[PDB]
């Protein structure tokens, strides 16, 4: 039987790593991309389809779920896995990020955040994630807005570290959760090296199963994000997974792996898929464009997904233009599959010591 | 290799029949329910899922398709079957019914109907259905509104019979179509027995592969519809399929089979599914109802569909309330599967000479 949590690194190249996270509900191949489940569903996909794309784990947003059906109700119904029909690992977010993003009349304090649906404390967040039956639980933090002054970034980071300790204690106080789930801490500090160091030190002292880099992908742009990752990731414990929250575009993922990131999530493949954007190895295309109206080729010429085996650009163009549900289904399946194929190529190239070459080849073609 | 068209009756009970239609693209078990494909998709379902429910044939609406992408474009892309990924038979409607329903500034004449997208003649309709690559082609007719005076019903029916002859000639003039597809005529005459007789006589004189009962399910109600079917269906050639257009609710289907109907279509399982209505053997339920919020039972206790094997009422309730695409997917798959299971029970009971008993048992439970 698999352990609660075991991260093993099988191969390395520079700062990049490939390996596995073993958990009770399954094995996660790293670097990993986690499709996002909002409101207990990866939009427009049955869980079996999500698995068919290659996903080992999904991210469950807790924000909508804690509102409806409610964490308690989901617990009564047997937990999130049973509820939505996904039996593999689920990483849940804390709910606090989207509270700041989607709620109104929010009021912050040292205790937590109070909000009106469109009080969430570290303790309540951990409890909600428990009630959902989360496999990987995120500490409740505060994502510092960008740009931030050094003073405000420091104050925000310091609060987040206090909340990280509270998250740790709440998690540990619940026997069933502590024995069956894992807990990740989140590094803050904006773009400031000294604050990032203090945050990493605080998190490592508390001790977590994995470490996220927070406070990025919030408007700073790729150059600045990469610059911050350059010094921030080496501050985290090497022997634990590194999770870059909310990232991202294919090129962002490749660059982040080059800098030591092991885990990713974003709504981009799902959300932009329903909007008409399809990822290809020659860069993204918008299937709504009239140039695809009679194009019999698949979305991507090399993609192994079921959509590219069966349907043409012309048909998917028609579906998206017509507002048909099947359009969203096909675009989303392809995009998630593309992301998983990207992760597989990344893992294989690191394992073979040719990831640097892959990154170069990928960029040359993707941006040709 | 299968013939262009062969209808064989394997068993009978009263006016009810069960058998098969053999065509080049596949065999159709009768009595048959045809899921409706609007804009080249059965809403929220991949074709493989439509087939998995038990469907042998789908109905392709031509109205939206002749507007976008256009019949000519679909022909250039290889035809409707290739376009949407359904390789089994497709019955196409003439496009005229929805022109009267969905278009504005329509102008009728003996030549056909002129309309503004939100001239369609018998010849153009048959050509469009050819360009789509239809297996069963519907004659272009006029659905007389209800109620209709005897004079207006007569004039409308007479025009429809003239259009039926024009449809026949257009179909026969095109070698590829005449050799590979079938053509159905449509009986009109409103609720009037003498006009129904004249219409049946006219259609039989022209000669068709199958005969539809038109002009019903247009507001008359079940009692009146059944009364008209009582005298109308026996007027049609016994050795050819009988198709009741636009029907319908499960009880309507059962009663229509009792009166000699072999083929059905309606948007009810697809459309009402997305709205929240789920069919069960104990009658329809609306999954949005709060009473289902914590109900762990499947949509129906006996249903063999994949949805009822995997997901609870509680989950589907949540999805539909949240406006999630997966909600529409699951509801539609179940409803279409329910309809196919109904047709299977009908076919089996006729084959076993116990259909009368089945109809009684069905109604007693469905309306309990
Ligand atoms: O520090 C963080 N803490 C907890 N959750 C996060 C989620 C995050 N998502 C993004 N970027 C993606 C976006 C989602 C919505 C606006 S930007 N950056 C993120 C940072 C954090
Ligand atoms: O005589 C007909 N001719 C050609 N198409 C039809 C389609 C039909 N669909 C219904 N009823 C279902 C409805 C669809 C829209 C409003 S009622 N009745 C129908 C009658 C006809
Ligand atoms: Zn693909
Ligand atoms: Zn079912």
């Amino acid at each position: 039987d698999r352990p609660r949590f075991s991260f093993s690194i099988a191969a390395r190249e520079g700062k990049a790593r490939t390996g596995t996270i073993e958990m009770k509900r399954g094995v996660i191949r790293t670097p990993a991309f986690m499709p996002v489940g909002t409101a207990a569903t990866v939009k427009a996909l049955k869980p079996e389809t999500v698995r068919a794309t290659g996903a080992d784990i999904i991210l469950g947003n807790t924000y909508h779920l804690m509102l409806r059906p409610g964490a308690e109700r989901i617990a009564k119904l047997g937990g999130l896995h049973s509820f939505m029909g996904w039996d593999r690992p689920i990483l849940t977010d804390s709910g606090g990020y989207q509270v700041m993003s989607l709620s109104s009349l929010t009021k912050q304090s040292e205790e937590g955040v109070t909000f009106k649906s469109h009080m969430l404390s570290p303790e309540r967040s951990i409890e909600i994630q428990h009630l959902l039956g989360s496999d990987i639980v995120m500490a409740f933090d505060e994502c510092t807005p960008y740009p931030a002054t050094p003073s405000r970034a420091a104050s925000s980071m310091e609060r987040s570290m206090r909340w990280a300790k509270r998250s740790r204690d709440a998690f540990d106080s619940r026997k069933e959760q502590a024995e069956n789930a894992a807990l990740f801490g989140i590094q803050q500090g904006s773009v400031f090296e000294n604050l990032r160091q203090q945050s990493a030190d605080a998190l490592a002292e508390i001790g977590f199963d994995g470490y996220a880099v927070g406070g990025l992908a919030v408007g700073e742009g790729q150059d600045e994000m990469f610059r911050v990752l350059d010094f921030s990731v080496p501050m985290l414990p090497d022997d634990k997974p590194h999770y870059l929250m909310g990232v991202g575009k294919p090129d962002d993922i490749v660059g982040a792996v080059e800098r030591g990131i092991d885990m990713f999530d974003c709504v981009l493949p799902t959300r932009s898929g329903r909007n008409g954007q399809a990822f290809t190895w020659d860069g993204p295309i918008n299937i709504r464009n009239a140039r695809f109206s009679e194009d019999l080729k698949p979305l991507d010429s090399e993609c192994h997904c079921a959509v590219c085996q069966k349907w043409s650009r012309a048909y998917i163009h028609h579906l998206i233009r017509a507002g048909e549900i099947l359009g969203a289904m096909l675009m989303t399946e392809h995009n998630i599959a593309f992301y998983q194929q990207l992760m597989q190529k990344i893992r294989d190239s690191i394992s073979e010591g040719r990831f640097s070459q892959f990154a170069q080849d990928f960029r040359a073609r993707y941006f040709a």
